[PDB]
């Protein structure tokens, strides 16, 4: 196929046109970007004197555990407290253990952080030390540290001790202690809250995050980051929805919630740590607001809205107000950031297209008031584009699809027959999930993508050219979901995978990289590919030095030829940078193989006129300079 490309551009290419999608799925924030080690931590939204309350804790020798409603609670947000008891004639170590999520990383380069809260409920004649550490699984030491308590502590006390293990466990099976001598401890009972333990953290933040997985987040490029959904912003009722207020301040006032997942959300990872990240990575938000719908299917009426449109204004002054002008901007300011945060994006909702019936009344109302407020916002609607009719006319509609490898290449014209008419369009969620026409969201064994594969990403790389030839009117694009921890998973195929030591980059991954990094601020138009073909491309240029990056998708089976003819430039550089992702159709990234796939870089003759066999299931970037 010749391939004619235009000196002239035909529009801007936006700066936020590849980014990140987040919500708290398969453990992407509590046991993934959030750096706490212990799962269940504080005994968040469980049932007392239940074996589901003690998930993650386990006794050591004859220790006796439950989960209590505290009759004198640490926090009014964590009412649960671990009564953890001593036999009368005992002896020797007892206490307790945390599994972590699925295991932790024990490095003897880094220092840990471990905390708790106990108290004795009866004032106690015991005297003696309290040690923190970490063990392996079948009990050996790694690492500990220790304090002198009484029994006559009845009121709640926090206990800080550092642990520095001078060896690196074998593997990830190891978990955090707490002991006394159970001579000492014989006949006690002392309840505890609030537990910690964390690593060194990215950026060396408090209350951070994992700096394996934060560091390959920003490896992507990304511009964007939309947050904190995706399903788990919505709840399942009212009462359980995300709510801004309640994951910002001391964590001993942060309640947690249920999330959409099947598993408590600490919200250790609030709105603050999430603002800062973004500072961290020059990341700019995309964030959510909650509009009236939870997933158990009920609409709030419309003469019910108002508090929580409030809430919605409160939650964007924390980020972007004035401290001097409202409550959420002065408490933004007295977490230690006066200065606003930027925000260009709100998105009022979460796949809204499931309750279009409401959604008219909901977002006219909360578009109506947040528009007022903040007039610099551009708002999203979530309802699918233009059916239902919506008031105000949306500026930014969000569109996701989860489809097969062979839908995102034969759909790669999606937005070229769409008017121009000032609405721009964020694919906010977008994935190639399964090779099953016929059941996309069932099970491996019937077609689903346990990781994505070849087939995945050259496919979703077709439609991504697509994306960027119509990115005048598309000013975003994310992938999802992004995260996976391998050891508790609910959706599959995602971005980025991980255990409790390493991180795999997927097939994805790598052409989610290829397509950001490789992106000029100029969109050169080009012949265009056959609709419903296997064989695409997009090329852009940079304004400033005349780089140029042609990519190319092959998403099919066979190799095929391209000639470029790019005699419309005065000048094209004699060679060109070729980047290149391709292998087997089926080939993933696992954590057994972790790098079976991965980019292969070399250079290429390149001129005024030339060709390049695109391989069959490949990604390619060709960077030529052009003037
Ligand atoms: C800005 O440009 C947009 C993109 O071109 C315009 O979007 C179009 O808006 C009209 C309504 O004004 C929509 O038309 C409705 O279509 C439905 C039926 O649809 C569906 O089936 C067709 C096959 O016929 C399919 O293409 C869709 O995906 C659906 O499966 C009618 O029942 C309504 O009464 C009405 O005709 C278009 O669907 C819509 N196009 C797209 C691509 O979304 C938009 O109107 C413009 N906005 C403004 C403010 O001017
Ligand atoms: C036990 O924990 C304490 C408290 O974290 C550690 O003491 C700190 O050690 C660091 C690094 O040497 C100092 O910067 C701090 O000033 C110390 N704080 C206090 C309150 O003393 C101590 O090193 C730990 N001991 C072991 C064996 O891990
Ligand atoms: C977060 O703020 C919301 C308000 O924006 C609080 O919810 C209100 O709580 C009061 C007191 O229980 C109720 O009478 C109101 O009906 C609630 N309003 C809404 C909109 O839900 C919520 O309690 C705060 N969360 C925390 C942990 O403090
Ligand atoms: C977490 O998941 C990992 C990755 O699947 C598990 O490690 C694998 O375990 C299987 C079954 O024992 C082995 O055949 C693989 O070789 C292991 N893979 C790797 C890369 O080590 C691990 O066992 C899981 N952890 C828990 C606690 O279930
Ligand atoms: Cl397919």
């Amino acid at each position: 196929v010749t391939v004619t490309v235009n000196k002239n551009p035909s529009h801007t290419v936006p700066s936020t046109l590849y980014g990140l999608m987040f919500e708290d799925i398969n453990h992407s924030g509590d046991g993934g970007l959030y750096a706490e080690l212990l799962q269940n931590r504080a005994f968040q939204q469980v049932t007392p004197n239940t074996a589901a309350a003690l998930a993650a804790w386990h006794p050591i020798s004859n220790a006796k555990l439950a989960v209590i409603q505290d009759p004198s609670p640490v926090s009014n947000a964590l009412p649960n407290s671990l009564q953890f008891s001593v036999p009368s004639g005992s002896s020797g170590r007892v206490g307790f253990t945390n599994e972590g999520f699925w295991g932790i990383k024990v490095d003897s380069t880094w220092t840990y952080k471990a905390s708790l809260f106990f108290r004795f409920p009866t004032s106690s004649s015991f005297s003696g030390a309290l040690t923190v550490g970490l063990q392996t699984n079948a009990g050996r030491v790694l690492a500990q540290n220790s304090t002198q308590i009484r029994g006559t502590t009845t009121k709640w006390t926090q206990i800080n001790l550092e642990l520095h293990p001078t060896a690196s466990a074998p593997d990830v099976s190891n978990s955090f202690f707490v002991t006394i001598d159970g001579a000492a401890g014989a006949g006690q009972t002392i309840n505890f809250a609030m537990f910690s333990l964390f690593p060194p953290t990215f950026k060396n933040r408090p209350n951070g995050l994992r700096a394996d997985i934060a560091e390959t987040l920003a490896e992507m490029g990304p511009s964007f980051f939309r947050f904190p959904g995706g399903n788990n912003l919505e709840g399942q009722t009212t009462a359980t929805r995300w709510q801004w207020n309640a994951t910002v301040g001391s964590l001993l006032d942060r309640p947690g919630r249920v999330g959409d997942w099947g598993y408590v959300n600490t919200d250790g990872l609030g709105l603050l740590e999430y603002l800062q990240f973004f500072e961290d990575t020059g990341m700019e938000p995309i964030m959510a607001v909650w509009a009236g719908y939870s997933l158990g299917g009920t609409s709030l009426a419309e003469n019910q809205l108002a508090p929580y449109i409030q809430q919605a204004i409160d939650q964007i002054n924390f980020v972007i107000g004035d401290p001097a002008k409202s409550a959420p901007a002065a408490l933004r300011a007295s977490l230690g950031h006066p200065e606003p945060f930027t925000l260009r994006f709100v998105e009022v909702g979460n796949e809204d297209f499931f309750a279009a019936g409401s959604y008219p009344y909901r977002w006219h109302d909360f578009v109506t008031a947040l528009q007022a407020q903040f007039p610099q916002i551009r708002f999203i609607a979530t309802t699918n584009a233009w059916n239902p009719v919506l008031s105000p006319v949306p500026q930014s509609y969000d569109v996701h699809v989860y489809q097969t490898p062979t839908w995102f290449y034969q759909n790669a014209f999606y937005y070229d027959g769409f008017q121009r008419n000032g609405t721009t369009y964020f694919e906010g969620e977008y994935a190639a999930i399964s090779t099953n026409a016929n059941d996309l969201f069932g099970t491996v064994a019937d077609g689903r993508l346990a990781f994505p594969t070849v087939q995945s990403a050259t496919g979703e790389a077709a439609f991504m050219t697509g994306l960027e030839r119509n990115s005048d009117i598309v000013f975003a694009a994310s992938y999802a979901p992004l995260l996976q921890h391998v050891n508790s998973t609910q959706w599959t195929p995602d971005l980025v995978s991980y255990d409790a030591g390493s991180v795999i980059k997927s097939t994805s991954f790598f052409a989610q990289k290829l397509f950001a990094l490789n992106k000029g601020d100029q969109y050169l138009p080009s012949t265009l590919p056959t609709n419903g073909g296997t064989l695409h491309w997009s090329i852009t240029r940079a304004s400033s030095s005349g780089k140029t990056f042609i990519k190319i998708a092959n998403a099919g089976s066979s190799a095929q030829s391209l000639t470029f003819q790019l005699t419309q430039f005065n000048s094209v550089s004699s060679t060109g940078t070729l980047q290149v992702l391709t292998g087997p159709e089926t080939a993933s990234n696992t954590p057994e193989a972790p790098q079976a796939i991965v980019p292969k870089t070399s250079t290429i003759g390149t001129g005024k006129t030339f060709t390049y066999n695109a391989p069959a299931f490949s990604v390619s970037v060709i960077t030529v300079t052009t003037n």
